[PDB]
DNA sequence: CGTACCCCTATAGGGGTACG
DNA sequence: CGTACCCCTATAGGGGTACG
């Protein structure tokens, strides 16, 4: 489970996941739609081979990722 | 915001969140049902503030909660 | 309090195609 | 890659009643 692996925007989304936001917020704060969004998380998710975005988040928080 | 303002179950529960368990797993943990961990986790984030069980996840980390 | 439902809407997620 | 949608099911969440 390496983070290198991701795109940047796919770090730009884990980052503001691992914030706590929902996909609508960090669309309205990476300027683009939740669609896109969307798209880079479960990508994301894929990756990490992560099964949530919680999991996501806790991992971030865990390994001291960001 | 403060952790003892909720009850032991549902610090039980906000740590399984916390270790980033879906509903389903944290019931199944705890021997009780899915209907039940969904009530405590209402109840938990109408009382911390917290819009999710994400930014339920994200707090309980970075003021160390537990 | 903790248990376990009911009702409903909102959010998330996993597959796909398409195109600068 | 990053964008933005299509499709769909799954999960989450907010209100309620009930009862030992």
């Amino acid at each position: 489970r390496d983070v290198n692996q991701l795109t940047p925007r796919e770090r730009d989304i884990l980052k503001l996941i691992a914030q706590g936001l929902p996909n609508k917020m960090i669309a309205r704060r990476l300027d683009i739609t939740e669609s896109t969004v969307k798209v880079h998380v479960k990508h994301m998710l894929k990756k990490m081979k992560l099964k949530s975005r919680v999991e996501a988040a806790v991992w971030v928080h865990q390994e001291r990722i960001f």
